[PDB]
């Protein structure tokens, strides 16, 4: 139900499968693999779809170094 740690660090990196110190390329490929591997159009699982959605959000911030730093520091 409830989750601890208000500060969210590394979760998006972990979800994509990239290090905290990840670069844009690592981020892109992680997105590519996460989306391709668990996309809902081939992977019917809800969780797979969840992974896709999380991957896309991770991508939207992480694929942007500025956003990435913003995420990294603000947590």
């Amino acid at each position: 139900g409830e989750f601890g740690s208000m500060v969210k660090e590394t979760k998006f990196y972990d979800i994509l499968g990239v290090p905290v110190t990840a670069t844009d390329v690592e981020i892109k490929k992680a997105y590519r693999k996460c989306a391709l591997k668990y996309h809902p159009d081939k992977n019917p699982s809800e969780e797979a779809a969840e992974k896709f959605k999380e991957a896309s959000a991770a991508y939207e911030i992480l694929s942007d170094p500025e956003k990435r730093d913003i995420y990294d520091q603000f947590g």
